[PDB]
């Protein structure tokens, strides 16, 4: 039944994109956008991330500055938040750069078709939460995660699981760095692919702020 | 800042602007290419001004295919102010349309006065050529796809020094990829459409990392319960 606080934040181009049409990552985002997103990361609880994510861009998902760091342990928390992956199959890479790098908690979160060989590999690097069928039901994972004492996850994205969680009716606000560059392509992820909503099930945003940051401009937004 | 940035004055083109409105996820309609509301009145208002001040609107045959916009001034006034000035009511009116596509019972064709022009390919069906120029201009460019600098230029050589692109997610990719654009004004609505395969403000190839296009943001205003940020076109970041 109840939910962490769930908010996605995302880089995105002018016209929309989170990366190229061959799946490739760009610097969307200047220092001062990086700055402000490790600020998220070190205050978060947890950090989610998408299987096609960890595939494509094989992110560590840590907090980067020894000063944030040093402030979450001197508070009693692992140097990172909790770091989660949802991944049906149980894909995720045994050498992933989330499990090379940096302390604290791994979660996978997969579907019960996962094979189970594959989940005991990734059982020895992480805890791994079964929800679902063919698919990882999200809104059972955000359930589980706050009886866990996880009350703030962050939502790094994926276009396709930024669509989950939205559609699915988990998410409180979105932030999108909007950068200064067009990138263009009909198959370039986007902030929100997945299948989408039709006429009949769009979701209503309210604009909470507006402020440029370096040669882009952050905008935050509450859902409805 | 490698990008020739156009003026009324400059000689291969007119000077161009993108105008669209999007979801806060980059959308311009659904994915079964639906419209939608995403501006408000005011974003409406705003769009009939640029509308007003332009010397020429163009759309991609899908938007009339899908939408079938008449392309008009909306307000009386504005037309008005366009008449005193000695102005044709409505600014040209350019469908790009490379396979000759652009319905005989359009509304473009059937709302206002004003020239009609349909951009078409060499290779387009001379029937449907010949139907069409009982109601517009016929510029034939290119082999096979209409050649989106050819024509800016041959719009510049009749007159035309400002150019309104309302777009769709292909043409935008064209005229952005082609170098085509000096400006480009988003209305980002608030609301979330989502969808892999609903068109984006850019849709098309799309560019690869070594050939991205740079903007610099002129102004971000928020206006009823979005925001319109407009980017200026700076050149390749390569
Ligand atoms: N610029 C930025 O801010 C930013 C941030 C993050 C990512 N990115 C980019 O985004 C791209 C990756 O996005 P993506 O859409 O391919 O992958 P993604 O959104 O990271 O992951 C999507 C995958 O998660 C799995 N999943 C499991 N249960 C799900 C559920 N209930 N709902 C939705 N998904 C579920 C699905 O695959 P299975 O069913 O097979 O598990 C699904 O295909 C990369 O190119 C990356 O660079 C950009
Ligand atoms: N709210 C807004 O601001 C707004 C405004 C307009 C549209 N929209 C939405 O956009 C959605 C889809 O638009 P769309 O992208 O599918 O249609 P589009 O961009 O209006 O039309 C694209 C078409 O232009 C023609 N074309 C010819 N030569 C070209 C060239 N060199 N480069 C690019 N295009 C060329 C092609 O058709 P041929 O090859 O057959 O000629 C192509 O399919 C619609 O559902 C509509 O609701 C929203």
């Amino acid at each position: 039944m109840d939910r962490p606080f769930i908010f996605i934040n995302s880089a995105m181009s002018a016209d929309g994109k989170l990366s190229t049409k061959e799946r490739k990552q760009v610097k969307i985002s200047g220092k001062l956008d990086f700055e402000r997103m490790d600020e998220l990361r070190a205050h978060a609880d947890a950090i989610m991330v998408g299987i096609g994510t960890v595939l494509a861009d094989d992110p560590s998902l840590t907090v980067k500055s020894p000063e944030r760091k040093a402030a979450r342990k001197a508070a009693g928390k692992s140097e990172n938040p909790v770091r989660v992956v949802v991944d049906s199959s149980a894909r995720t890479p045994l050498n992933a750069d989330i499990f090379k790098k940096g302390e604290g908690l791994r979660i996978i979160a997969v579907s019960n078709s996962a094979p189970e060989e594959k989940i005991r590999m990734l059982e020895e690097k992480a805890l791994v939460i079964k929800t679902g069928a063919f698919r990882v039901d999200l809104t059972e994972l955000a359930a589980k995660l706050k009886e866990m004492g996880i009350n703030s996850l962050m939502v790094e994205g994926g276009a396709t699981l930024n669509w989950g969680m939205l559609s699915a009716g988990l998410v409180d606000e979105v932030y999108t760095f909007v950068g200064n560059l067009i990138i263009g392509g009909k198959t370039a992820p986007t902030f929100t692919d997945g299948e989408g909503f039709t006429e009949n099930e769009l979701l209503g945003l309210e604009l909470s702020s507006a402020e440029k940051i370096e040669d882009g401009i952050l905008l935050k937004w509450k859902v409805k």
